[PDB]
């Protein structure tokens, strides 16, 4: 399971990558593949960037990863993001699917 996770980490998303960042991959990575922060700084950061329009902060890629595993906090399913965020269900899924 959670292979999705990875391909979607490969491919990149569109305005959902922070939210996914948050609620999804960084969780993963630290909480379930427990790879460590340097890692998943650079994982989250390289994943960012596949779209080539905006900007995310080191700072804000380090203090979720840190609040994460902290918190012990589990990546969303998706069934929750279907059912709370379909943006960003709607943009994991044509990654999935067009693959």
């Amino acid at each position: 399971d959670y292979s999705w996770i990875e391909k979607v980490l490969e491919m990149g998303l569109q305005d959902s990558r922070k939210r996914f960042i948050l609620y999804v991959a960084s969780r993963y990575l630290v909480n379930v593949k427990g790879v460590n922060e340097d890692e998943a700084l650079q994982t989250l950061k390289e994943f960012y960037y596949k779209l080539q329009s905006g900007k995310v902060y080191e700072s804000w890629l380090k203090s979720v990863i840190n609040g994460v595993k902290k918190k012990g906090l589990l990546p969303w399913s998706l069934k929750r993001i279907e059912e709370r965020d379909k943006e960003m269900y709607n943009e994991i899924i044509r990654v999935l699917k067009n693959s």
